C-alpha cells in the first residue's frame, strides 16, 4: 500500500491546522522545537517575537526573529498528505540557541507561525507563548493509511536534558 | 536549427507526464536518480516518504525528507521546451547516501515528486516505490528537433557499480 | 497579552507605508542602514542605485546594486503586525561597506525600496537619497498592544563612529 | 533629480524586450556575458542549451545547465525602472568557465532566457546562439532620465583577452 498513487492520488484515510502545544525534545540527535501542521505552494514560516534590550542599550518592545523551518533545504515547501511534525533544529543560529528547560520558566517570547497556500491564495496562522512550549514532550503518532485526529493535540514526555544547546556544547568543550 | 527562436517561440515537434519508472546510474561522474518530465513559475520538488525509527528510538511511520532536484541551483525551475531528465546527486546530504544496489532490495520507501506551473495554477503528481527505481538503468534520448514519445518511459542497463556512495567513499579512504 | 492568538487573529490596535528618511546607526553590535515599513506573500527588496564607473573605466549611468535585506536568512519575508524596523547590515559584501559619515556628504546614491504582497498582487516602492539617509540617527519605538503612528517617521541622534565598517575592519587589523 | 519619487512614481522618459545580441567582456574584473531587457515579481532566468557526451559515454541530444543571473545574491528579482544589463559572472561554477573567444568558433549552445513578471501572470522569452554572442564587445548606454532606446542593441568592440575564465586561473598558477 503506497501513500501515494503514479498518477497522484494520496491513499490516506482521514480545530486541526496547528496542535495546541508545541514542545522541545531530542530527534536525530538534535535538540528540536515541534510542532503539528494538519490541513499549492504550500509553505510555512516561524518568527520569534520578544521585547529585548539591544547591546547598544536599546529597548525593543516587539522584535522580530527568524526560526529556520526548512528554508535552507526546502523542507518548508510542504506536502500535506497527512499531519506533519515541523521542525526547527535549534542550533548556534537559532534564536533559542540558548533556551533551557530553566529559563523557559522565566522567558517571553511567542513563536508565531504563518501557513501558506494555494487560484487559491490563503494564510492560516497561529502562536505559541513560552508556557505553550512543553520542554521534554513528544508528540504520538497519527499515521497509522489512517489519521487518527484524536492524537493530533496530545504530546507525551520523553526524558529530555534541562540544558540549552549553548550549554550542551559548553559543557562539551571542557569534557 | 535553433530550439527557440529569437521572439521566444520554441521550435519542437511532440501519461506523459512523468516517467513510469525512476533510475539510478551514474552521469557526470556521479551516482544519480533519474526520472523523466514531460508536459510559468514550473517548479518541481521531490519528497522521501518512509518509515523510520530515530536514534532516540521514536518509530516515525511516515517521515518525509528532502530531494534535492535543484533547489540549491535553480534547477528546479524547469523549462519544458521538451522532456526533461530530472536528476537528484547523491552525496552525503542525500537520503539515499547509502543506498546500494543490495539494500534496495530490502529498502522501502516511496519518492514522491511534485511538479506545479502557471493565471493558471496547476500540480501534478507522482510517486516511485523502491520496486519502481531500477538501479543500473538509464533513459533512452526522445528528442532527435523531434520528441519520440514511444521511448519517454524506456530504460535500458548500464554498467553501474552495485555500491552507494558512502561505501564508494569508504573504500576510496582505505584505498 | 499575547500579539497573535491561537485562531492566527492579531491583537494590535493601530502616507504610513515608509518611514520619510532612513537612518545609519548600531544594532546588535553591527553598522545598520535601517528605515520603517507600516501597512500574504508579503516580501520586501532594497536595489542601491548609482552612476559609477567600472575598474575597466565604463560609466554606468545608472547602475543597480543588491542591498541585503533578509534574502539569505528569510527575513525579508514580512510578518507586518505593525511598523516593522528593516534592517540592512552594512558588511563587506554591502554596497554600502566603505560609506562613512564623511563620504556620505558626497556621495550620490539612491535606495529604492519594493515591497510587495497578496489574489491581491500590489506593489509598494518608496526612495532615499543620500539626504534622506540620517547618520548616526535611531527610530523612536512605535509599539506600546498599540501603534503610535505619530512617531512611525520620528528618529532620534545616538552616539554613533563616523567611520565606514571598512575602516572599522582597517584600524582592527593595527590596533 | 532622482530615480523615483518619495510615493514611488518613476521618473524615467522612454521589439525591445531583450537585446538581438549578448556579449561578453570584463566588468568590475570579471569576464562577464551580459545582454539587455527592456520592457511585480520580475524575475529572470537563464538556462544553456546544448547537446554534449557526459564522461560515462552518454550523448545528450539536448541538455539544460543553468546560467546564474542573480539567483544567489537576488539580483534576479528585476526593478525595469529602464533598460538593465543583465550579467552572468563566468566563474568555475559556470558552464562558460573555459568558453574562449576560440572555443566560440567552433562551440554550438544556445542560451535562452526566461523573463516572468505580473494579477497579470506573462513570460517573455529569448534566445542567443553562439554567432549572436560578441566576444570582446560592450553595450552602449541608453540612460541619459531619458532611455534613448536606438541605441538597446547597439554594442562595440573594447580590448578583450582571448583566453577563457579558466586559461586565466591557469595562466597565474604558473605565472
Ligand atoms: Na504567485
Ligand atoms: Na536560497
Ligand atoms: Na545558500
Ligand atoms: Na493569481
Amino acid at each position: 500500500q503506497r501513500f501515494v498513487d503514479k498518477n497522484g492520488r494520496c491513499n490516506v484515510q482521514h480545530t486541526l491546522m496547528f496542535s495546541e502545544h508545541a514542545v522541545i525534545s531530542m530527534r536525530d540527535g538534535k535538540l528540536t522545537l515541534m510542532f503539528r501542521v494538519g490541513n499549492v505552494e504550500a509553505q510555512i514560516r516561524c518568527k520569534l517575537l520578544k521585547s529585548r534590550q539591544t547591546p547598544e542599550g536599546e529597548f525593543l518592545p516587539l522584535d522580530q526573529l527568524e526560526l529556520d523551518v526548512g528554508f535552507s533545504t526546502g523542507a518548508d515547501q510542504l506536502f500535506l498528505v497527512s499531519p506533519l511534525t515541523i521542525c526547527h533544529v535549534i542550533d548556534a543560529k537559532s534564536p533559542f540557541y540558548d533556551l533551557s528547560q530553566r529559563s523557559m520558566q522565566t522567558e517571553q517570547f511567542e513563536v508565531v507561525v504563518i501557513l501558506e497556500g494555494i487560484g487559491m491564495t490563503c494564510q492560516a496562522r497561529t502562536s505559541y507563548t513560552e508556557d505553550e512550549v512543553l520542554w521534554g514532550h513528544r508528540f504520538f503518532p497519527v499515521i497509522s493509511f489512517k489519521v487518527d485526529y484524536s492524537q493530533f493535540h496530545a504530546t507525551f514526555e520523553v526524558p529530555t536534558p534541562p540544558y540549552s544547546v549553548k550549554e550542551q556544547e559548553e559543557m562539551l568543550l571542557m569534557s
